[PDB]
């Protein structure tokens, strides 16, 4: 039982796809340097900590995707599969049936230069609620003001105000491995 009110997901036509996406070059570790979405809310109290996400390309060209978070004084590891979707750089979540309430989960790589930064769009329908976010990934924990301004501009183009954009605080626990 619940009530919630969400900013509507944008149409996919507003979400670019990285041209000539290179699945091998996207592999390895990325830090989550920025997050924006309709369930992201900037909170001065308990600021969001940076986490890292590792993409490994499998034989069948799916990704094993592992996020590492520091929570309650320990490293917490979330492992899932991204299955290639309708075009290069687009994916859906593998094994959707295994996640209660989940009916769709879409990933689109918007832009990346592979060796410094990426922006990736996610849309999920869970218990019939449509959540979306944009993740700004960096190969390092810092990115330029330019890249952050680009991220903010892109987020706003998808109907997100500034208070639904956060920049997780760099940490050293867990994510330096
Ligand atoms: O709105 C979104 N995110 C902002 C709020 C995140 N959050 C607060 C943080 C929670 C902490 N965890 C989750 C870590 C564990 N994860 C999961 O066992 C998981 C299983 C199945 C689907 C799924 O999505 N998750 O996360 C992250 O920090 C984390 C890290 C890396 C990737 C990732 O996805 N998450 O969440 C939520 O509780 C939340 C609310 C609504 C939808 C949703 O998916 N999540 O995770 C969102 C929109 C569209 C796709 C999507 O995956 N997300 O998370
Ligand atoms: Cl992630
Ligand atoms: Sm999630």
């Amino acid at each position: 039982d619940s009530t919630s009110d969400l900013i509507p997901a944008p149409p996919l036509s507003k979400v670019p796809l990285q041209q000539n996406f290179q699945d091998n070059q996207f592999q390895g570790k990325w830090y989550v340097v920025g997050l924006a979405g309709n369930a992201i809310l900037r909170e001065d109290k308990d600021p969001q900590k940076m986490y890292a996400t590792i993409y490994e390309l499998k034989e069948d060209k799916s990704y094993n995707v592992t996020s590492v978070l520091f929570r309650k004084k320990k490293c917490d590891y979330w492992i899932r599969t991204f299955v290639p979707g309708s075009q290069p750089g687009e994916f859906t979540l593998g094994n959707i049936k295994s996640y209660p309430g989940l009916t769709s989960y879409l990933v689109r790589v918007v832009s990346t230069n592979y060796n410094q930064h990426a922006m990736v769009f996610f849309k999920k329908v869970s218990q019939n609620r449509e959540y979306f976010k944009i993740t700004l990934y960096g190969r390092t924990k810092e990115l330029t003001s330019e890249l952050k301004e680009n991220f903010i501009r892109f987020s706003k183009s998808l109907g997100l105000p500034e208070n639904h954009i956060v920049f997780p605080v760099p940490i050293d626990q867990c994510i330096d491995g």
